[PDB]
């Protein structure tokens, strides 16, 4: 059926917008099919997501979904008119260079199309922590010349939880810059 992903309850739904960027991170919002397995306190639907954005006084311009495990919500069912992009980030290996570029291109393609806006890119994985943290920091390091420990620190502060995966951290810090021509 619809199962609650491991440790999904153990994370703050929505982080703080990262100042100096247009990134915001959160754990997957869950469809109503999931809510029969959640106490109403544990609930976090896409509606709640859009409230928490509006309550922080921002608005979403793009949603990048990194998850693959289950249908968590349908983009069509969103309190919507925010464009959606799926970028499957699978397994525990450092996200591959192909995924890293899909992410950069989407973020780049978004900022040029919205340089007038302060509309945000909302990125989410299952917990909005590990895969999300990697990709956000990888972009900041590569594109914005932010040094690793600074990007990690910023992501962690705004998220409410520290990035966990040691191999992600190691790559952020000592791994090479992913360049293309
Ligand atoms: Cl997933």
């Amino acid at each position: 059926g619809n199962h609650i992903p491991e440790r999904w309850k153990d994370y703050l739904p929505v982080g703080q917008r990262m100042p100096g960027t247009r990134f915001i991170a959160f754990k997957v919002p869950l469809q109503k099919s999931f809510e029969k397995k959640l106490a109403p306190e544990e609930c976090f639907s896409p509606l709640d997501l859009f409230n928490k954005i509006r309550e922080q006084n921002e608005e979403l311009g793009l949603i990048i979904d990194l998850t693959y495990t289950q249908r968590y919500y349908k983009p069509e069912d969103l309190p919507e008119t925010v464009p959606y992009l799926k970028i499957f980030t699978v397994g525990h290996q450092v996200p591959d260079d192909e995924t890293i570029f899909k992410f950069k291109h989407a973020v780049n393609g978004f900022l040029k199309e919205n340089k007038d806006n302060d509309k945000l890119i909302g990125v989410h994985s299952t917990h909005g922590l590990n895969r999300t943290g990697y990709l956000i920091c990888r972009y900041l390091i590569d594109v914005e010349g932010v040094r690793p420990d600074d990007a990690i620190e910023l992501f962690n502060r705004c998220r409410g939880h520290c990035l966990e995966r040691q191999n992600y951290i190691e790559d952020l810090q000592n791994g090479p810059i992913r360049k293309n021509w």
